C-alpha cells in the first residue's frame, strides 16, 4: 500500500491530515493523530504552520510506546513555511519541526508554498496597508538548502508544494541537482483534478499528492461558503450508493486509482475509521471517467491577497 519514489523510499498511498483551525483545541490534535494510527494510517501529514508538530509528535511517541507501531513504520511529513525560504533560514527551521515533534528525522521535507514570504517571527507577515508582505527568493538556493537537510539524514525525502509546471520545471533544470522532488503536494479532487499537472509529474517520476480531496474544510476565512460541497456531488453521491459506500471514499479512491497519494483530514472517529476503507473497493473503468468529467477548474483555496503574489502558481495553465 505504497508508491516508490524517485530516491526509493516508500510512501505509503493514503496519508491522514492533520490540520485543524485555530478553534479546535490543541490536544484534538493529539488525541486523533492516535485514533489515525489506531485505524491504520501510517503516512500523516503536518507542518510548520498548522501549530500541531508538537502534539502530532506526541502521538506518534505514544503510539511507539504502547507498541502499536515502530518509528520504521510510520511516513511522517513536515513543511518548510514560506518565511523561512532563505537558504540560512532552512535547516534551523527542519531542526526547529524536529525539536516540537521530538522526531529525530522527518520521512518527507517539503516546500509549502512557492509564495516567499519577508523573513521574521511572524507566519503571515503584513505591511502598514495590510498586504502580505512577500519575498522574492531564488528557490533553486532553497532547494539547495533542502538538498543538504537530506544530505544530513534530517529529512529522509525532500519535495514541494504547491508548484505549476514551471515552477517545478526550475527545480529539475537546476545545474548540479542532486535531488529531485520526490512529490509536488497540491489541492487534487474531482472538480480540480489536475489531470495535466499529473501527467508531467508521472513523466518526470514526481508523485502527485492531493490534499482536499475531500473538498476541504471550508474555512469561511478562506473559502467561498458559495462554492459547491465536493461531497454534495450528485455523481460523486450516485457512484457512493451503486458501490454501498460514502461519497469520501469514492473521492478518495478516484485518486488512488489514477496514480495520486491522497490524504484525509478528519477529526471524527468514525469517519477516521471509514476512510482506510478506501482499500476494499475499486471503481470501475467507466467510473473513473465519470469522475474525470467533474473538473470545473475549482479551487477552494483563492484569496486575492495571494494573486498577486508574483510566485502565485495559478496564474498559469497548469
Ligand atoms: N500543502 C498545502 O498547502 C495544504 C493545503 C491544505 C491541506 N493540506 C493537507 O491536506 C489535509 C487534508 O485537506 P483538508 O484539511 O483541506 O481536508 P479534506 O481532507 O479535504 O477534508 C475535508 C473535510 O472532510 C471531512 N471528512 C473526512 N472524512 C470524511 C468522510 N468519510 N465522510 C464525510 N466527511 C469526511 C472532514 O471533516 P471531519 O473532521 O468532521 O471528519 C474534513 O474537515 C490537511 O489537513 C493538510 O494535512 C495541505
Ligand atoms: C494552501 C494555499 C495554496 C495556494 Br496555491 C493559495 C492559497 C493557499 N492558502 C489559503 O488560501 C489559506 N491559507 C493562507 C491558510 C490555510 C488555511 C487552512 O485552513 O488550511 C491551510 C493548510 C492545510 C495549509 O497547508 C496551508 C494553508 C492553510
Amino acid at each position: 500500500q505504497c508508491v516508490k519514489l524517485n530516491d526509493g523510499h516508500f510512501m505509503p498511498v493514503l496519508g491522514f491530515g492533520t490540520y485543524a483551525p485555530p478553534e479546535v483545541p490543541r490536544s484534538k490534535a493529539l488525541e486523533v493523530t492516535k485514533l489515525a494510527i489506531e485505524a491504520g494510517f501510517r503516512h500523516i501529514d503536518s507542518a510548520h504552520l498548522y501549530n500541531n508538530e508538537e502534539q502530532v509528535g506526541l502521538a506518534i511517541r505514544s503510539k511507539i510506546a504502547d507498541g502499536s507501531v515502530k518509528r520504521e513504520d510510520i511516513f511522517y511529513t513536515s513543511k518548510l513555511w514560506s518565511t523561512f525560504h532563505r537558504p540560512e533560514l532552512v535547516r534551523p527551521a527542519l531542526e526547529n519541526s524536529l525539536k516540537k515533534a521530538q522526531l529525530d528525522y522527518v520521512d518527507l521535507y517539503l516546500i509549502h508554498s512557492p509564495m516567499s514570504l519577508k523573513p521574521g517571527e511572524e507566519l503571515s507577515p503584513t505591511d502598514e496597508n495590510g498586504k502580505v508582505i512577500f519575498d522574492i527568493v531564488d528557490l533553486c538556493t532553497t532547494w539547495e538548502a533542502m538538498e543538504k537537510c537530506k544530505d544530513a539524514g534530517l529529512a529522509k525525502s525532500i519535495g514541494v508544494s504547491n508548484f505549476n509546471r514551471r515552477q517545478l520545471e526550475m527545480i529539475l533544470n537546476k545545474p548540479g541537482l542532486k535531488y529531485k522532488p520526490v512529490c509536488n503536494q497540491v489541492e487534487c479532487h474531482p472538480y480540480f483534478n489536475r489531470s495535466k499537472l499529473l501527467d508531467f509529474c508521472k513523466s518526470k517520476d514526481i508523485v502527485l499528492v492531493a490534499y482536499s480531496a475531500l473538498g476541504s474544510q471550508r474555512d469561511k476565512r478562506w473559502v467561498d461558503p458559495n462554492s459547491p460541497v465536493l461531497l454534495e456531488d450528485p455523481v460523486l453521491c450516485a457512484l457512493a450508493k451503486k458501490h454501498k459506500r460514502t461519497p469520501a471514499l469514492i473521492a478518495l479512491r478516484y485518486q488512488l486509482q489514477r496514480g495520486v497519494v491522497v490524504l484525509a483530514k478528519s477529526y471524527n472517529e468514525q469517519r477516521i475509521r471509514q476512510n482506510v476503507q478506501v482499500f476494499e473497493f475499486q471503481l470501475t473503468a467507466e467510473d473513473m471517467k465519470a469522475i474525470d468529467g467533474l473538473d470545473r477548474n475549482l479551487h477552494y483555496f483563492n484569496s486575492d491577497s495571494f494573486a498577486s503574489h508574483p510566485n502565485y502558481p495559478y496564474s498559469d495553465e497548469y
